[PDB]
């Protein structure tokens, strides 16, 4: 679980979404797996925008931060799980590290501020969905 709050929007994993999100819904990627909502209140956090490609990552399934170095956005194939059908996730990141399926929503960042959230993950794996190209998220 996780989310990022950014002046009045919050930033989820789009298949961990709840009923109040889509309630409030701004935007929603199914083929990026993130979905934003509208909130009351004024949001914590503030989004990198650079190419960094190394940061630090929030693994809950660990309670720990660790560093890792991950792959530019691009169009990768995920396998079929309950809440999608085989498909590619555009904007996706790897990177060498733990990650467990409750673990999305963890929080990537680099020096700049907030790179995106865990989104995908398997055998030494995880994967983020990048935020950095959402410019409207601070306009
Ligand atoms: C950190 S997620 C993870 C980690 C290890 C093993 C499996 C994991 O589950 C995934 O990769 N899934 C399940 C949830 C939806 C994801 C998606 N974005 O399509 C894909
Ligand atoms: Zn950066």
């Amino acid at each position: 679980s996780g989310a990022i709050y950014v002046g009045n929007y919050r930033v989820v994993n789009r298949h961990l979404a709840t009923h109040n999100d889509w309630a409030n819904l701004v935007w929603e990627d199914s083929s990026r797996d993130l979905l934003v909502s509208s909130t009351t209140a004024q949001g914590c956090d503030t989004i990198a925008r650079c190419d960094c490609q190394t940061g630090v990552y929030y693994c809950s399934s660990r309670r720990k931060h660790y560093p890792v170095s991950f792959s530019k956005p691009s169009l990768i194939f995920v396998e079929a799980s309950e809440y999608y059908p085989a498909r590619y996730q555009s904007h996706l990141m790897l990177a060498v590290g733990h990650s467990e399926p409750g673990d999305c929503g963890g929080i990537l960042r680099c020096q700049h501020g907030v790179v995106g959230i865990v989104s995908t993950g398997g055998n030494g794996l995880v994967g983020f969905a990048d935020v950095r190209d959402l410019l409207w998220l601070d306009e």
